[PDB]
Formats: structure tokens, sequence, C-alpha cells
């Protein structure tokens, strides 16, 4: 068993959404596999309604990178919670002999999952 | 960052439930922290209805052990699925300065979660 | 010849670790016969294993539930491939009463036996 | 003196990496005034930043949406603490038409200015 290696994202520590919030704002993230072995990854957000990602999961060989899309729906800042949203990237090494298709089971099995959060900062 | 150390369970690879299945059968598991640092752990089962565990989560200092309880509800083998149930133990190192109380957030943060499954074998 | 009998578990009994506690398992015996029978249990480790009851009588289609019991023991060191439980049965004799008697065993009668081996899961 | 104007974002504009793609952000300007105004935008990096429109006129309570744009650039190497966007506004003159004219700027009139600095998130 090996701990999945590291990944590099951009922005590296967080992500900022800028007002106005009456339009569907679609930013972008870059993920790169900074490890020695293939890995599969999947994303989770704090708001299924408000947040969206595409693609939502996948597989990267070492040093491979992917450009994914984060969106925002219209909303009303004046009354909701904005100090608490986030985007989590969970990953793990893919199994010997696996195909370039993501399989959730890879996370259920016996092993280790690595996690990275990128908080959402709302700039009004 | 450190990968959470290993844990030792007993039985070490699986768990067998023996017929007859018309009574609530309560087996037991032993978990031991075979690492160098405190860890928190929590359990998950394939059947919320049929399976049950107690206690469901906690914290073990190194070399500490816990005896937990797995149950089974009455049921009818002749028609259900028995080749697929399991019990997963997920764990991680607790954070510097944490208290002996389990906090789910420890799994959400930036880091690494370790997983161990103990399949359920039904003996008819 | 005595008729078939049913056991739940049907082929084996599985004991799970840990073994530092004494564990009581339970079995189900059912007389799938047409005639009344007497039955007794025999174990391969009188020191480790234990039964209650160890014999009884069962009107056909009648059930019994027996409690096997396992003592604490060091599993590293001992033989775990040789345990077993044996059940013997035989038709009860014309006009017998609700009382098991060994003696039905010694005779010209047919004795039937079912072997339930013990499996230790470490 | 020209009246207050509202900007969304209200204090700053945040640009997120990566920077290998050209990114268009957008701003909201609202004339919270009682009188009609003219306004123009000034940037701190004519090479990097870009606006459209760069000036216009706004009847009071009227809104405009402008598109800032960011070119590709190497973020390791350059100054990211000095960018900014400046907006200047001033009341439009008695009887003016739907057409911005720089010249309203040179005068005895009051010019107002709002500074929106740029923040680069790496």
């Amino acid at each position: 068993s090996v701990p999945p290696g590291d990944i590099n994202t951009q922005p590296s520590q967080k992500i900022v959404f800028n007002a106005p919030y009456d339009d569907k704002h679609t930013y972008h993230i870059k993920i790169t596999n900074a490890g020695g072995r293939r890995i599969g990854w999947a994303i989770k957000t704090t708001n299924m309604r408000r947040l969206s990602v595409d693609p939502p999961c996948g597989v990267l060989d070492p040093k491979e990178k992917v450009l994914m899309a984060v969106s925002c729906d219209t909303f009303n800042a004046a009354t909701e919670d904005l100090n608490n949203d986030r985007i989590t990237i969970e990953w793990t090494n893919t199994p010997d002999g696996a195909a370039k298709q993501f399989r959730r089971e890879w996370f259920q099995g016996d092993g280790m999952v690595r996690r990275k959060n990128l908080p959402i900062e709302y700039n009004l």
C-alpha cells in the first residue's frame, strides 16, 4: 500500500467568486497529478443547488492535467450563508491493471483516500 | 502530513454469521490501534436495517483497544442477498490538541482517511 | 432406519475471534422424520466445547435449540482443524415416554449420525 | 458635486489562476445619483487589462455592465500588487445628449473617482 501522491491545483488555496451574483458565473480550475502513479479523483461541493462542476470525476496519469469547470447560480447574498461553502477533491491511486474510466468502488475498498479542500470566498 | 497508522482487528479478515436467522444474533469485534498516534474511527455497514454496530465511532490512543458490537436482525436468507454485505472501518489521525470525542469533521478536512473492510459471510 | 434430521447451520459451525471471551452459539435441530426419535450430541473437545442439552427426544417435525459454548483459549498454539460436533439419533421404541435413555443406543437398532465440524475464524 | 455611484463588486475585483487563458470578468455600475452623469474608466495596465465600455453616461438609477478582461501572463515574475481600475465620473452638463464627451472632464466641474484595485489569487 502507498499513500496516493500529491496533486497540484490552481488556484492553490482557494477560489473567489466576485459580485454581481445575478448571472451564472463559470470559473475554471486546473488539476494536475503531481505523483508517480495514476489516480482517480472525484469532486464534492457544499451546495448541490448553487455549485456545479464538470467534469465531476476522472483519472489522470502522472503529470497529466485537467481543466475543470466550476459554476455559480444566481442567488441573494444579503440573506444566505457565504462564509461556509467549499469544493473537495478526493483522490486515490488507481488499481494495477485499471482502465481510464472512473469507478467509485476504488474509494470503497481497502486502502487510503486523499482529500483537498478549496474553500469558496465570495467577494461582494 | 502522515498516513494514519495501522489498526488490528479480530477477526482479521472477515466475519461469519451462522444460521439460524430467526433470532437477533450479536457478535463482537476487537479493534486495536497499532499505530504511533491517536486516531478516530467510525464504522459503516452495508445494511442500516439488518446490521447494527455499537459503538459506531470513537478515538483510540496508540495500542488502545476497543470491543465493539455487531448485530443481526431476523431475516429470510432464501430470498435476499447474502454475497454482498460488509463492515467498513474508516480511520484517520486525530489533530494535535484534540479531545477524546469523535468529530466527523476530522474526515472532511485536508488530509488522508484509511479504510478497512470486513466482509460478512453468512453460514447456512 | 431413523429419518433425516435438519440442522441450522446445515453443515458447519463458525466461531469468530476474538477468543478471550466465552462464546455461546446455538443450533437448531429438527426431526424431519415421521417417527419419534432420541438424540444425543458428542463433541471433540470436552475441555473447550459444551452442549446443553446434550440429548433429548423429538416428536417428528419437532424442533430443538441447543447451545454450543466455547471456552477461552490460545488460538495461536492449538489445533483448530480437528474440532467437531456429532449428533446421533435413532427412532424411539414402541410406546416410549418423554425421557431420553442412553440404552436405546446399545441395541440392534439403527443409529444415525451427523457430523458438524467447527471452523475457527481468526 | 457628482453623486455616489455603486459598484458590484463593491471594493475589489479578484482574478483567479490559472492565467494561461484570457479571463473576462464583469462589473456593475449604478448611478445612485439624482442627476445624469458621464463616466470613464482608467486601468493600471493597458497591456494586461481591458475594458468595454470604457465610458458612458448614466441616467440616475441607471445601470451598466462592463467587461474587464485579463490577458495571459506569467504570474511568477511580475508585479501583482500594483494593478487597479479607476472610475471617474461627473455630472453631465445642462441639456446634454446620449453621447459621452471627454471634455466634460476638463473644466471647473467636480470629477469624482473610485479606485477598484485588482487582486490576483494564485
